[PDB]
């Protein structure tokens, strides 16, 4: 475990993370995809061997000794708000199980279902709150990655609010 488990946020490419493992915002078919998933494919392509997994699950594949946790959030274009919310919460619960099983002291994680799977809605708060629900009981240092300057400020504020 980390000596004083923390949350932090950084605005940069998650493929340049300084953590002991990474969470990919994967598609269910283990395809290279776009956004976070394409960056992850370019950096760790060996981790896409048999990485296909259903919505609401996470599947870990090693790139050398570096773990890539493929977490599949729902595409809110296809799911109802209700069913999508349940699957987005479940994906993060499976991430916490994998992070625990791997024994890592730190994890880089993107906000699942906030990009092309968002169904055109701002889901910062929804996705971040499901992240916290899952990861609060783990003792890994969590570093959240994003692209947008306004999102960095809002994620930082939400972390600081809990102290
Ligand atoms: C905010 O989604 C766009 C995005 C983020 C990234 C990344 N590499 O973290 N690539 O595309
Ligand atoms: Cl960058
Ligand atoms: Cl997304
Ligand atoms: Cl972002």
């Amino acid at each position: 475990g980390a000596m004083a488990p923390s949350y932090r946020v950084k605005r940069m490419d998650i493929a340049k993370n300084d953590e002991e493992c990474v969470v990919n915002a994967a598609n269910p078919r283990g395809l290279p995809g776009d956004g976070v998933c394409k960056a992850v494919y370019k950096k760790w392509p060996e981790s896409f061997k048999n990485s296909a997994t259903p919505v609401g699950t996470a599947k870990t594949v090693m790139c050398g000794t570096y773990p890539v946790i493929h977490a599949v959030g729902p595409n809110f274009s296809n799911y109802t708000e209700s069913e999508g919310d349940r699957e987005l919460a479940a994906a993060y619960r499976e991430v916490a199980k994998e992070v625990t099983r791997l024994g890592v002291n730190s994890v880089a994680i993107p906000l699942l279902s906030t990009g092309v799977y968002s169904g055109g809605k701002d889901r910062l708060t929804q996705s971040l709150n499901h992240l916290f629900t899952a990861m609060d009981s783990t003792d890994a240092d969590v570093v959240i990655y994003c692209r947008d300057k306004e999102w960095e400020k809002k994620i930082s504020e939400a972390i600081q609010m809990r102290t």
